[PDB]
């Protein structure tokens, strides 16, 4: 599924995100946009050779199983191809426990790249939350 922004927005919010590890809505939102444009089917393979799934591109050297991904965890206790449901309830979990393993949001290069240190809140402007 590609969801809109403010879709998405909503969503997160619902499955309790907004705040989270004290990081406010448009910080999830930007990350997904950067890291997935929206697209929970979206996938992308390493160099290390693990790879990313889902709409906060989670990754299998730590976070979920995808049988190719050697020597590397299953925390999140899931297939990785959970995370590219179009119920992003398996994504949303995963990511509470990624953003609680002591980075905060740094885990995701692609936040701290993009998003930390912006006007995080403009990707919430204008929905309906």
């Amino acid at each position: 599924k590609v969801f809109g922004r403010c879709e998405l927005a909503a969503a997160m919010k619902r499955h309790g995100l907004d705040n989270y590890r004290g990081y406010s809505l448009g910080n999830w939102v930007c990350a997904a946009k950067f890291e997935s444009n929206f697209n929970t089917q979206a996938t992308n393979r390493n160099t290390d050779g693990s790879t990313d799934y889902g709409i906060l591109q989670i990754n299998s050297r730590w976070w979920c199983n995808d049988g190719r991904t050697p020597g590397s965890r299953n925390l999140c206790n899931i297939p990785c191809s959970a995370l590219l449901s179009s119920d992003i309830t398996a994504s949303v979990n995963c990511a509470k426990k990624i953003v609680s393993d002591g980075n905060g949001m740094n885990a995701w290069v692609a936040w701290r790249n993009r998003c930390k240190g912006t006007d995080v809140q403009a990707w919430i402007r204008g929905c309906r939350l």
